[PDB]
């Protein structure tokens, strides 16, 4: 006899049952990870990158935290293999924006190496949910759709849900509220075409473009204009001073496993295909609200816009598609 | 009017009740920060470090995830003064030891660091109680006891708490039990050497020690002091795969928080000046047993030591002050 | 020596931090404890009413489950001094209405009854916030705030927070959307003469009344008005079928808590003193939305009404005043 | 079209982390709002046999669905209601009454679960079961004979309450929080648990081998009174208030914590014990278990004193002469 046979007799000679993979584990992986972990949203947690030094590092530190966490397995390697039975598979991996560079200048490399990913993702996880969050979301989300075979439902780009918070917490900044009771939404591309729906903000459902018809406009006097260039400048000025983001996409990113994982059925902006909606007939991936859960996406909010909106969101998915339509799988 | 006050009837014209400062915007510091701000510990956090864009992308980063937080303000700056009226200071700073450089002027460069960051804290936050985290903690814990004229019970440091979660991480692998359920206490000198307390390791009140005589000694068929063995050599691993440790500290500094935060008096294995106990008659720091809570240590758990262990503990006492009384303050 | 100073050394020979008292140990009353200790909000927590064995049995009860909370003290007693120190007071006792006995004789006993209780409460918490949950809520928190002298951001009536959460329950199992995700407010007094803000009601910034002119309407061939028509009676079938409600304002009472406890600034539709709005130019409370944080209530949000729900605040405004100006303090 | 069609495009048409709580008086109650205010599941039943009661507390708790994150709460009579859950935890049953005999009280125990364990079953035929109902020990006995389900996944909520109380009490004298005061209290619930003085420890530190009378009548400090307390507390709560709730659903949310989300923590939980102790009989007892996804997976084997092990055994008898009388 061990110690352990001593100590413990044994019952039991099962599949995890709400399992997470994070691919990449670049500065924006392990934020998705810790914030994850500290959500008490999986029973395992799967790591995978090409990088595996790095990797295994990352792994063992979390590890090492087990005590403080309630996620009793922590696992990692360049194999998919170790990513088998996962619900939900976040996709991280790929370049980043360097200081001053578009999201759409990652396009090139981040589809090559999707083409190598997501056939790995999709081979051990059949039937995940795959969250992506490598840039740019909107592109990469089509593109893992293409190349994954999955139905649509299955295949979420983290999108616009981080834009419409920092657009929250700018608001709340300027009207002395937390941003929970701030609600605005920012939709379209996560990126510099993104589109601030002014006639939907508003605080205990009071609309503020009623209160202040000038809301978004140049002529506003307020320039609330500026909160949304705030809103499309703030990864450019984040890398600039610290040379990435990651906690705020992070806790995003988790915030969307929430939903997912809990079946929760709240609204997201997320990037998903929207032909059929505002005369668009392409196959077009941006940000509109989606009921997510535990099926992925399961219904789309039409939103009411303006037509000035509305315009905003065609340039946004005609800059998107004319992109997305040259792509070579 | 503006929009503002369109919208909102102001009633009323701020000290702040939790507050938590994190010096050092680093790996380790960060890891702090999102723990702490993951477990609800602060209503304030504030950032400091001199690095000033590095620090303003980092408090940005954090900020423009407040809607998923519920610690409603996070500032920053080089200033000392943003950290006012913090109930609990986290040092994180310092130099870290370079190629062929001694512990002995390693320390001491921190020495000159704390000069400035201590009576700054002391300043700005004279009630305060100060966690060290930074590297070598049990030493550095003594150079912020010395500077800040603090009483003992609010200078602590991390210690070996992160240790002891190692070790219970490493124990439950070994036995297919939750860290949560292998208890067993790493004491003395973080890292390199610390004492497990083979005495104390249990699973339900089972000492294993008991069961298994053998267990920690060199002879022992199962090799238990492999598990010590990998609690020390396991930073040098991380080290030397992804560059350095953070998540396992942030973790292990956020549990700390809690209990100091909330009041609990839980037990745990921190750094203090512990002159007085085990044949120990320099003014040193090292892990035992400690309850914490609103007022720092309140009370230490006095742990019987067979003779190795006591000498053990005497021997890492007088390195550490072999060092200590060679620094110029 | 004894076995606890073998094991325990002292450093140190307490006021609470976060303290919070529940005043009536009713249904209500400890469905507001169980919900505030299962949301860590509290560093003490103290019961008081006057019938002294149920107080203390439920208190003990409540102890023998300090394992798994965080609360690390709970006490109770029939004398107002186990209250000391508490930054919130939640006051769930009252009279229950008799058959023939008039809603001012019926107020009356309450203000006698309050007599008692809000001065000694005030005695050793003279800076705590009070939350009025007794019912008649809106009029009881004018006795309440007449009683204590409080500034009028220190007393807070629970209000329509509840309503509303039925409302938005209601809504989401309509739209199969959570709760979270729906949003629509209830002002005006709780439970019978509560006004629905149709113009409010909206998922992602989609109003539904402009989607459908109908709605809250008896035109309407969805009869959206019977949502709020089940809030009104919603309470009326709980109480039919079990006799009271309380777990619902219990976790109502604990989401006010938080945002006060935590300094939060989210907004909540909660009784507070309405002179000057809507035409109103009595000392009455009623429901409309307050920024809630350290302080009370700091704000609150004017709410355009339309003509009908203005009236209605307005009538129960007069009906309130009728009674209050007849009462004896 | 209507206005959820106008304002939602469909895409989409089991519930994964789903639990049932069985009765809906004070302990249901107590379990239902613990485990929700702990996210364990993404789908909670209730199930009893008073109907406006039960649709009431639904309607109270669906009330509060905003503040929670279990998006679907449901409850009937009828037993479909609770079709594929992971956990069935049991509260309903009959109470001792004036002049019953224990044998009496467990047999009108035995005619309910008649009713409700093949109803669970055959709605959850993968899930564990958890025996919160008094006399919890015999009643996981009755719950295992009438399931036909493997030991594991038939689990009494044993002693998980009373070491929880005796952590309290041990926090209390020493001046520590209870999760840094260890102690085992084993064995049947209630008036006849073993106090594992052995195992009482803070920071690993053995009390027993500091204060050698500890747990004996010799005893100065009297510490042997902790225990005694233990047993007292739970008949002064019922004297005081008239039942007991609030720790026993903190109690059995922590079970199912470890349950739901795999975590193998160990608990002293209600478990077959013949084979151990020189028990030879099918009796439930608590020993510390290790819990998961699949209920109970091992077994910690506590080395006990003579007495200690005699104690188990005396209980073992008494049980099995009571559950021999029964009729299934
Ligand atoms: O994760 C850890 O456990 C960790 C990370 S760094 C770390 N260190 N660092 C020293 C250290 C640093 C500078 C010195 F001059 C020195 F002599 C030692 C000791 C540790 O135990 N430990
Ligand atoms: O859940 C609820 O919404 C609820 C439970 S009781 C409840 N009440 N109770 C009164 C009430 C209670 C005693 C009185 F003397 C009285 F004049 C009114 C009004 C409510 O709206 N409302
Ligand atoms: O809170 C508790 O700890 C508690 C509440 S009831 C409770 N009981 N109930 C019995 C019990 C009930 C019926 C019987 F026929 C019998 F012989 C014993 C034993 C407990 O230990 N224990
Ligand atoms: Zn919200
Ligand atoms: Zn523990
Ligand atoms: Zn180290
Ligand atoms: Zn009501
Ligand atoms: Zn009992």
């Amino acid at each position: 006899a061990t110690l352990k046979d001593q100590l413990i007799y044994n019952l039991l000679k099962q599949t995890p049952q709400n399992k997470i993979t994070v691919v990449g584990v670049g500065a924006v992986g392990m934020a998705c990870a810790i914030s994850i972990l500290m959500k008490d949203l999986a029973d395992e947690l799967a790591l995978v990158d090409v990088i595996e030094d790095k990797l295994k590092g990352e792994m063992m530190d979390l590890q090492h935290g087990s005590l403080f966490l309630r996620t009793p397995k922590i696992v990692s390697g360049k194999d998919y293999n170790v990513t088998a039975n996962s619900k939900l598979v976040i996709i991280t991996a790929g370049a980043r924006q360097q200081e001053g560079e578009s999201r759409l200048n990652l396009v090139q490399r981040n589809v090559n190496i999707f083409k190598f990913i997501i056939p790995n993702v999709v081979k051990y996880s059949p039937n995940c949910k795959l969250l992506i969050v490598s840039n740019p979301v909107d592109i990469l989300t089509y593109v893992a759709w293409k190349i994954s075979g999955f139905p649509k439902n299955r295949v979420i780009g983290s999108g616009c849900n981080l834009d419409s918070a920092r657009f929250r917490y700018l608001m709340g900044e300027r009207l002395g509220v937390h941003p929970l009771s701030c609600h605005g939404w920012v939709l379209g591309e996560h990126g510099d075409s993104s589109v601030p729906v002014w006639s939907g903000m508003n605080v205990a459902g009071v609309s503020l473009k009623t209160l202040h018809p000038d809301l978004g406009t140049d002529k506003d006097k307020e320039q609330w204009k500026e909160v949304h260039k705030q809103v499309v400048e703030s990864a450019y000025e984040v890398i600039k001073l610290k040379g990435y983001t990651s906690w705020a996409i992070g806790l995003s990113v988790a915030d969307l496993a929430e939903s997912i994982m809990k079946n929760l059925r709240r609204v997201h902006p997320v990037s998903t295909m929207i032909k059929g909606l505002y005369g668009i007939k392409d196959d077009v991936f941006l940000s509109v609200p989606c009921i997510l859960g535990q099926n992925g996406i399961s219904d789309l909010v039409k939103v009411t816009l303006t037509s000035e909106e509305e315009a905003r969101l065609k340039k946004s998915a005609d800059t998107l598609w004319g992109i997305q339509k040259e792509l070579q799988f």
